């Protein structure tokens, strides 16, 4: 076994297609199935494993009752092979009401964070052993990516944010070697606030496209160096912008510097990865709710400001049904690195109120270089059906 | 580990012997079952599973209620070893509202098909990874066989259709080596309506017996060139047929040739197999309702024209109990390959009105060059003590 | 991996020390667990597996009802890792409403009947594919140990029955390669009634301690040789004869050679070893019913017609409890061959009426050169707690 | 594979961060979880497992009904991986109500006890298979840690007791090789009662703290030595001792000699480990029931008597909250051996009388050579929603 350099080029895709569906609320209505959220997917050399927060209850289970709330002591980190739903046979992983997780090409290491909003531990599993730990910084609700972090050679890198949610807030990106933080990174360059990270391997460093949740309805970017651990950090060029809420598609603005000031309070956990000089890139249909999901790729998005030109969309969840967080994840394939997404579909609270719990399917696409045709993979509950 | 060939001689066999039964919907009045449809088996050079596309749903389940419907988002493929039944902790291996899988001797290949009627992706998912797609050709409902695929020496081929169900359409044949598509050939021949097949190795080929849809109550033949990709077709020489609905045994007929223009419209998944001159065969005891099965070999079955001598008939279900959906797969021996065969059963809508939901179970069989008795191995399920 | 040849001395053991149990019908009264009955046990070269012949549904399940009926279709053989309760992940291995199963070093052999009882079919399942099949040779319900067969140098070897279960019947010994009958003999010598049979390795032979169901209240012998296919039998010497029904200690009788004529008709599936001119044996407590269970040593119990004088009794089961079926197998260890056994535990009917199911649970103790004490380890559910 | 030596430096820490958590409990008001009690946690050299006593039912279950009674013949250990919560699919390794677990570095070693109080049975499994067993030596509950045993270069040793839980008592240490009994030492030195010890590796040798259930609200220890099977032993030094009941921080004592005759009678499992001349150690927050829990290092207390400055305290369970039994594990690391510990967290009765069960989760913690926060991690279930 030797370690993931993801040193190949990234897969010339023309869209994505099917890959994996849960369908974990419509299972919730007759079987013991996990409450969760922030959802992801992650794989290591041979396979593909889907991961969640869990509430520490199933959702048939009156300690369903007040899951829309995002911390408490019983989350954990869910993990089972992709299309495994969360039945009661799922391994924990750790304790965590935040996390991010990811393969070196040798062992899965998991960022598991717990505790007192003031006074968060984060801490750092490799290979099955606790490694490392770090207290909080700021005391204001240490927390992390929700979605894969990134490993080459050896070194994992993940980002991390202390502070507020609404206002500037400390970010800091660590490097990882065998669960052993080796280095910490402040953020630098223009991203004026980051949280939950999309991150993805781009030999020889890592990007993430994440979500500002302070100014900006533009979409940040943070440049990780693996080589000497240097930070830079920027907006995503593209005006059709990623982030939820957001100005509509004629009024929407980026100028890949600053944040955009547009309706930028508030986000949603997303991801976009470049092509060159264009962007691919996912959002919800509604600019103003967790609604629907589309992808397409901005001619230009990222490398010309404010470039409104999109190609080659697809629906993933139409606007009639309720979706949420999303994130990246990439493959290794034979001479490519693919890029693939998921998409977290939130049921419940707040949005439907005959239920008092709040938890999520997912739905998953992969990258291709081949055809395609349309459709819409929503959760697929009726919430009539549902225990309350 | 090495690509499978398939390059021993076909076992001789005297008849089959039953191998394995997974009492689904027996289970399902007392456990959390998936509802499915659409099974069937095939196996890795160790060991075999059975598959099936689920309704994204349990059968103790509100979301039950009207799964005779065909296609929807949220059907899955689903993968268990044989003999374990769909329980909460199985795995959706892909989207899927219709199928194939099979493994080359190195890894998995699944194809799945999901999305709108008139525009359909096709997933090729190869070693747990998306290496290919395809959208629809002909606007029609993009489908394939609903059991196994072959490969020859690192090639696997899949037969789909895209177009009328109940008219001429446009049939394709897939070479897929490791997940990539790297030849489609049309069909050709004189067979003239192909859903469904029901293939096997026939080194240094593969043949398929399919289901014809639109005029013909005998079964057609697709034979594929793996050398040179060139197809050829035709219909099962024998004058006991194969299809359901179909004529009675004395007035059916086949020519080998063409479409027998009795009772031809619809149709039911099916298969045989040739041996020398002779024909392998099973189909359904009633002739116009998918009720008990039947095998037996044909002397001249396969070379024939219309030959109606059968021997060594087994009743596998008994006409008093539903079937369904019928197919081949091939398991390698120490010096022969032997071929084996699923029975889906089939409970629930449209024949069971009692209940809403449409789902079955299956009983598997496998040729034998030994001897055997008699037996019905139907689904099991009283109607009466279901969840409706 | 290489073939078992079981070619190591008996252990010396003082009695049986605790190993496993599986409180399936404790379970079964919060939980989806499948009904059962003819449990046993047999081990790989590394681990314990638990089997069991299931009635197609599980005991919280209205199809659980008539469960005390020996045949249908529906039932099949489960194999679970020892202390593993069968639940419904539980793999269904084949068709049978009676089986063996045994492991030869390389891979598994089952042995599964199942069909018509004037016409049944013997499938032989190797290595996770059909290789034979047998069908009935009396047309008489053909049947076979219910617990594990015995493989050496790569040659298994299996006891059938055919025929009356109240009268003569015709018995057979199967020899059986990688799953394909090389070699079939009839019974001989003087045993006059097969059921059953509790087989062990002794090397160069196999050796098997039976079931009388007509004239015997002592156990038969049958003696296979594995060189020459010959075979011999008789009946147990002891005194203190091990089935059920049977005369009480003070008036029963055996000498080694013919049935007894004591309380012959029916009987009880049950084991005995030799060890020198001694026998260990068990026996339910009760000599008229299936409650209770007992092991002891029987000084002379196996060279000396009538021997009545025993040491070292341990209580399995107290004589309050239920028993049932019991079963021997082997296990491997450094330099010797130990003998475990398993026990039946038979809730439901036709004793316990409350409920209209038949299940069971199992206790299963190894021997041991080492010392113990006492106790009684009986099924433990509460019958009014049960579904009914 | 090779035998563990643990020749490794103690990893220096400064506290312990959160490694995993079952959440049982709250699972078990929507789902079948085994009731439990006695848990553990042991590692393989690749990953960690949960261990405890099931009480032969699940909680949602008429079964669960009179489980604050501690010995039934029903009681058997579970073995999951870490945070796979006791779910159907559980295996049920031995026959126990009281155990101690143990992997070598090449396979692992279970010792089992059940039976009667006056005459119970202790088993050896090794590997899969008994290799030992031994009777009651006082006739007085025979009976081991509940928390994992030590193997060095092959050799594991665990510490049994037998007699008196509230007077003198007999205690011996066994060493035990490939599951054979090598070795029996008598309990030496000054410790007056042992239960329950919480051992760890010590290399060259194997150090306990343990219960003293009779005089000492101090914590014995217990010293083993593997190369020559002689014993040691004593109390630990720290004026702020470990077990519950006992004195308040004020009026407490220790000399590390003697039993402290403060509140000495009664007891509950725990643990501590020594640096140097300071101790690392565990308590209920509440000094007379089992509420509560934290940690923290004493300063010089394993080397000076009666010392109280604590320093570096984690609440691990707030005061509100109900623990219970907690014990040490070991895990190797690259460089050192890391120490670990799990608290069980019990729920209904005797405290929680609404419900007529007694069962369990866990809250798992590692140490770390990093930083921290704070939090409290209790079982979580609210009474009012559980079965009764
Ligand atoms: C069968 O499926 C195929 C593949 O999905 C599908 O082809 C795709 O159609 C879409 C929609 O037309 C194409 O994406 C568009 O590309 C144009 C540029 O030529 C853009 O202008 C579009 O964006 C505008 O329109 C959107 C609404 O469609 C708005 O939401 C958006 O805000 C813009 O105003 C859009 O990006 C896509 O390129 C093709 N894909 C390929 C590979 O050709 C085909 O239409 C389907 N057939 C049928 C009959 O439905
Ligand atoms: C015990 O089991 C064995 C094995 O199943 C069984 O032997 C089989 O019997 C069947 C039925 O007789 C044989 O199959 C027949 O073969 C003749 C040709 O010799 C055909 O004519 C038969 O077809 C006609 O009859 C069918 C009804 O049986 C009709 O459905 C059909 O349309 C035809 O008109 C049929 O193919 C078979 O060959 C044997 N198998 C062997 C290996 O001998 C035996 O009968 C069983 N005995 C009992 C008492 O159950
Ligand atoms: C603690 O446990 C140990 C181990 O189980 C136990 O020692 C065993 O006691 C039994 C019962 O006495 C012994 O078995 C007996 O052996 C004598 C020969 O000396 C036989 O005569 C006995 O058979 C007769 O009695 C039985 C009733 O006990 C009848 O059921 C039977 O039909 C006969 O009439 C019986 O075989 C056994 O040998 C010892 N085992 C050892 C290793 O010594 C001990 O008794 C237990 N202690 C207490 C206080 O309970
Ligand atoms: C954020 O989390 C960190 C890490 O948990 C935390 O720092 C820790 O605080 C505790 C409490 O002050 C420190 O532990 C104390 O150490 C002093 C010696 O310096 C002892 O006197 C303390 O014991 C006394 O007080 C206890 C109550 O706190 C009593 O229970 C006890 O009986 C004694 O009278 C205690 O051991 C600990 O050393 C630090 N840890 C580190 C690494 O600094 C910090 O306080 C947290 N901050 C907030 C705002 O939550
Ligand atoms: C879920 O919990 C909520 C909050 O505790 C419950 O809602 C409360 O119900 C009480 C009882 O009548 C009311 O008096 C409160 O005003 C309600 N609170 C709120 C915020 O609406 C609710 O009943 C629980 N639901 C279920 C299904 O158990
Ligand atoms: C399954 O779904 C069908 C269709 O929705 C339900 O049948 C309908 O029930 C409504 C009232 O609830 C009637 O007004 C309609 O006439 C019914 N439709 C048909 C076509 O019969 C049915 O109730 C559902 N079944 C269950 C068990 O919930
Ligand atoms: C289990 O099945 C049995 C047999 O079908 C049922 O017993 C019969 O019940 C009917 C209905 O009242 C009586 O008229 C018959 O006389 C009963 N038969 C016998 C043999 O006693 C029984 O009710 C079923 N039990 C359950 C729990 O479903
Ligand atoms: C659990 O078991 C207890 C003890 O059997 C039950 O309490 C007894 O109930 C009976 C009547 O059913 C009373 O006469 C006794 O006085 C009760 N005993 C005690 C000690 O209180 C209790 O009902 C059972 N609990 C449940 C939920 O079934
Ligand atoms: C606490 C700040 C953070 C980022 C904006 O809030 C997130 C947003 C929530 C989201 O907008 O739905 C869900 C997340 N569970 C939450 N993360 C944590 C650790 O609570
Ligand atoms: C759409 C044409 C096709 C072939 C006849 O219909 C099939 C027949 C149906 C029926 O004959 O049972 C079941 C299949 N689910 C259906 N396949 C799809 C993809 O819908
Ligand atoms: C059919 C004869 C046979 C041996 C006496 O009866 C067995 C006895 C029964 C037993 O006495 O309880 C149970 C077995 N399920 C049955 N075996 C079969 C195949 O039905
Ligand atoms: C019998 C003495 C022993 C040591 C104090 O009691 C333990 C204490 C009990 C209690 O302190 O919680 C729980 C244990 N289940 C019990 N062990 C056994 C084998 O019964
Ligand atoms: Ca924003
Ligand atoms: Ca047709
Ligand atoms: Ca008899
Ligand atoms: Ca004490």
């Amino acid at each position: 076994v030797e370690y993931r350099n993801w040193s190949k080029p990234q897969c010339q895709i023309t869209g994505f297609a099917p890959f994996s569906k849960d369908n974990s609320i419509r299972l919730s209505a007759g079987g013991d199935i996990w409450v969760t959220r922030e959802p992801y997917v992650s794989c290591d050399p041979g396979k593909c494993y889907q991961f969640a927060l869990g509430q520490g209850t199933t959702l048939d289970n009156k300690h369903s009752n007040g899951t829309v709330h995002d911390r408490i002591p019983h989350r954990t980190l869910l993990m089972n092979e992709l299309g495994v739903p969360f039945h009661l046979g799922t391994r924990q992983v750790c304790i965590a009401w935040s996390s991010s997780s990811c393969h070196d090409g040798k062992a899965w290491l998991h960022v598991c964070i717990t505790g007192d909003d003031k006074n968060a531990t984060a801490s750092f599993i490799y290979d099955g052993r606790l490694v490392d730990s770090i207290g909080s910084w700021s005391q204001n609700i240490l927390r992390t990516q929700e979605s894969e972090c990134v490993c080459i050679n050896g070194t994992c890198t993940v980002v991390m944010t202390d502070g507020s949610a609404s206002g500037r807030a400390d970010t800091r990106i660590l490097f990882i070697e065998e669960g052993k933080i080796v280095h910490i990174s402040p953020l630098s360059g223009s991203a004026q606030h980051i949280e939950e990270c999309s991150c993805y391997p781009r030999y020889p460093g890592v990007r993430c496209i994440c979500r500002d949740n302070w100014k900006g309805s533009n979409r940040p970017v943070v440049d990780i160096n693996m080589e000497d651990y240097s930070i830079d950090s920027s907006y995503v060029c593209s005006g059709l912008v990623g982030d939820t809420p957001r100005n509509d598609d004629s009024s929407s603005n980026s100028n890949c510097r600053n944040p955009n000031n547009e309706r930028g309070t508030q986000g949603v956990k997303g991801w976009a990865f470049d092509n060159g000089n264009d962007l691919w890139m996912g959002r919800t249909i509604s600019k103003e709710s967790r609604s629907g999901y589309e992808t397409f790729k901005v001619i230009g998005g990222w490398s010309t400001p404010n470039s409104k030109s999109q190609v080659n969309r697809q629906v993933i969840v139409d606007n009639n049904n309720w979706s949420g967080y999303s994130g990246i994840f990439s493959v290794e394939g034979k001479s490519c690195i693919n890029r693939c997404f998921y998409v977290e579909l939130i049921r419940g609270r707040p949005q439907e109120t005959r239920v008092w719990w709040t938890s999520n399917s997912i739905v998953v696409f992969c990258g291709t270089s081949g055809t395609y045709g349309t459709g819409s993979w929503p959760d697929g509950a009726n919430i009539n059906f549902m225990p309350i």
